[PDB]
């Protein structure tokens, strides 16, 4: 099908290995376009081996949308809109991104994509998870989704960097962790149940045990039984893939429609990626 | 309280109250009759101690709610075939008989309204009964929650009564109180909404329960449990029940629509024998 | 069986009415042995028509053991030994008793009994609800004990009067409240998850939700799916019983092996009852 | 670390594949101790590329042990020894797999291990999942440990081929699927819930939904809460490996400290695997 790229999907529900195309050089009108189409119908998508310079990286992203740096993640060094997954070999500290996720949904308008590129990895270990929305939703029973097709949720901070991670035990590393306001993080906001992704107008589910807190007009007691069977629902193994990281391997996901999840399996070992974020909308029903 | 011809005392702040000040011997004339009534759909549960009545005025009570109509799997007596069975030899392993909430066969297409029992030879202390109110169950849920789940329908059948499900067990039932029920009849599908409005009263209360209550309509298997078992959590709570202490000739009347009942076992080695006629209702409606 | 005293019991589980015996004037010793042999049979126990004076109250309980009021609660004016569980007929705040447990298992050494007096009731509601934690523990598999048997629980009054406590909604009015020391209610104290009683030697489970924060040594999630699980089984309805509220009722009840909660099904309307509490040594398995 | 045999491991927790020799030739003794002890460290292993027959592949699996088929799969005409996966593009009924389990452990004494050869796959799709009972066990707290330490697990035929599948809603498809025997299939079997591997000597948790019944000595709702606890906390994703097959490769996995699962999102597609499967021992605590 796709003629100016090599398109290698990794399972039947999400994720493709993408070939044959330097993002070293400028991209043609029509390579492009079927880079996104793609993207738009793997949720996930990889090319490994790109020796990229944190300048093309920065570009490359562009494409999809503007840069819009997540809160939380310190910059490298000239690039702001460059930022850090470095975990050194010292370990011993919270692992950033530990469970299943969507980043910083906590914001009224969260990210729609962000692009990551492997620097330095460990030969075995600290894959990342991603597993697909779209599936979240599609296998529930209609009558479910007429359920819960009309509820909101409330997102909030409080708890990656708000007042429940301010008494609590151990912390993230400063090594790519910014010192965040205890206010500002635990700030609310509310996003749907179910959203709609603008481009693809595909249904998904959107929610995540990092940040939903509630539903929107709930006694804790419903919120929990409800969320707490989403969460069983959508982090199934028959939804998920894994990626393997190798260096200078070059990765795009979308942020409303996957999660991701990293992996702590590599203890002792050093592992270092750089991700820009782009931006998006406020969530939609 | 504000009564004429009856003295009603309830037992709990939620359901339940006592009637005294009448013979059911005695025809009710009129102006009583509507005053026990109104208790009856406001108190949802209502019992009259020691009314040394017989089963010829037993079933002419019943008959006057509604009429006599034999629930499936009970046996009733020598002679008359409209009182069933509550009964229980002094040793018997055999299971007990409604050991879980429930309201009395809601598999049936339209299931009973209300039902009349009578205590023959209670203990002193042991078997109590259990009932609390599923208008409290429903109306302590959120709006958000309630405007979520109200159009929802729900599957009962008896296929756990004498059906597949209790034809491959362990223990059985009594068979003191337990006809031959059959698979078919047992494994028999129907189907009433979640929620409930009584047709006297125009409340709205919540209708579900662990013995009946099968799956959602049109839910996987997964989803309608982890739903239905969130909702029993939550309308079996202590709060909404109450506790019936049986003295013999106690006889006593409870709504088979808003209120769900349980049979205490606390008295293995003891007779316990009550009887109950089974007012006939409507199918019930959103 | 019982000669000196009229026992009719409430349920066949525990619960027990005690009449044919003036609570006024001092007990002989036979009747009083009689008194307690049912306590410790039926666990609660219940005196109607008691018209009895504070000075009597504090001469029964201390047949009992040593009088040691309990934290929180307000004493009457003129006796500190009596406490008051005293309700306004405007029910702005939260209810006390409103969840099942035991009195202060934060305590290193909670109550042993307390005796409540029903000043003045309503017609109908005010409930107080009781279980036997010998009938939860008797009723596992003799398998399941085994796997418990050696457990211990951290207990700790925050929820009550903690760190937790203050940070959510309602406080306790102060018609029968006192202001509570956080560093107290934070205080942890660990006890055995079965406790052997001590005069009957029968064993009990010993958990509550208001008071149990974990199982020694396990994990978070380890420990809340288990205690998830007692709790569900041991307020089975089978193991209550329920006590109804008349003037001059004098009720004890074993502080070690029932449970308790009290009913809010008497919203709008003035009940008060008071009670003093008998102590007990630290409960060991 | 390695000599004989080229060891890529797969991730932190298990998994790897092994390169650097031709498995149609015998192995020498230095190189088959390194296979060996290969499989015992990363619990499963694969070599890719190795075209190979039925008989050197019946060859190959008698070095782990004897092979016994399992009951259920379909032989290939010519060698019995040898067992189908096959599913043709004409594919609803239940998948073979779906959930997460160790093969046939209603066994007395259930497969140690089987070798599987990927005879055509498709592109993507049809992936099968790992996890390590090691981990599910070395992640309980040491309190956690003692407390289910002793207990035994009655495991059972009944759900694949016994009195319940007899009476649901689906069936198998019989391109690998045999008929059964109904009562073969309703006879239990007890097995510890923690075992000591032969070999390594190292402690696995031991039980899957697929089979496992209940408890030895519990009641149905303990049973019940238990293993739907330890199910939860075995099946994390961060125990997990995904291996993608590929034409000629061939996989041997431990059958006693890892579960698997098959993965169904290849629909429409052809998908056809051989296995032998290697006998074991009563398994022991
Ligand atoms: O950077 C983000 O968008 C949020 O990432 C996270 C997700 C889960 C957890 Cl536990 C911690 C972190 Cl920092
Ligand atoms: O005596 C104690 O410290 C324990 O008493 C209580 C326990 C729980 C609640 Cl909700 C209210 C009260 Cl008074
Ligand atoms: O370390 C990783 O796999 C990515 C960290 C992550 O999930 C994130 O960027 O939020
Ligand atoms: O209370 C009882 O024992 C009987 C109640 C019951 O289960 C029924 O009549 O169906
Ligand atoms: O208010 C009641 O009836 C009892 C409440 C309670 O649990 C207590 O005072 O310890
Ligand atoms: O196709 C697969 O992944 C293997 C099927 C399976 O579960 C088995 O071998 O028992
Ligand atoms: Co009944
Ligand atoms: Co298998």
């Amino acid at each position: 099908k796709y003629r100016f790229i090599d398109v290698q999907p990794l399972t039947g529900v999400l994720g493709a290995e993408i070939t044959g195309v330097d993002l070293r050089e400028p991209l043609d009108d029509s390579t492009w376009n079927e880079i996104l189409d793609a993207f738009h119908t793997y949720q996930v998508i990889y090319f490994p081996g790109q020796a990229i310079t944190n300048e093309q990286h920065i570009a490359f992203s562009r494409r999809f949308g503007p840069v819009d740096p997540v809160p939380i993640l310190k910059s490298i060094e000239g690039y702001p809109e460059v930022q850090m997954i470095r975990r050194e070999a010292n370990e011993s500290s919270r692992y950033i991104g530990d469970d299943w996720h969507a980043d910083s949904t906590f914001l009224d308008a969260p990210p729609a994509a962000v692009v990551m590129r492997a620097i330095e990895v460990p030969e075995y270990g600290g894959d990342t998870g991603f597993l697909s929305m779209y599936s979240a939703w599609e296998t529930l029973s209609p009558t479910m989704q007429a359920t819960i097709e009309g509820l909101n949720v409330v997102h909030s901070a409080t708890k990656v960097f708000g007042s429940l991670y301010q008494a609590t035990n151990w912390r993230f590393s400063n090594t790519s962790v910014k010192v965040m306001d205890v206010d500002a993080g635990d700030r609310e906001t509310v996003h749907p149940l179910v959203v709609t992704h603008p481009v693809t107008g595909r249904r998904a589910l959107y929610c995540n045990q990092v940040y939903c807190q509630k539903i929107q007009g709930m006694t804790d007691a419903e919120s929990k039984s409800l969320l707490q069977f989403l969460y069983e629902h959508a982090t199934q193994f028959d939804f998920t893939c894994r990626v393997r990281w190798k260096k200078d391997q070059v990765l795009v996901w979308d942020n409303l429609c996957t999660m991701h999840r990293a992996v702590p399996d590599y203890a002792g070992k050093f592992r270092y990626l750089t991700r820009t974020t782009v931006a998006g909308d406020k969530p939609s029903r």
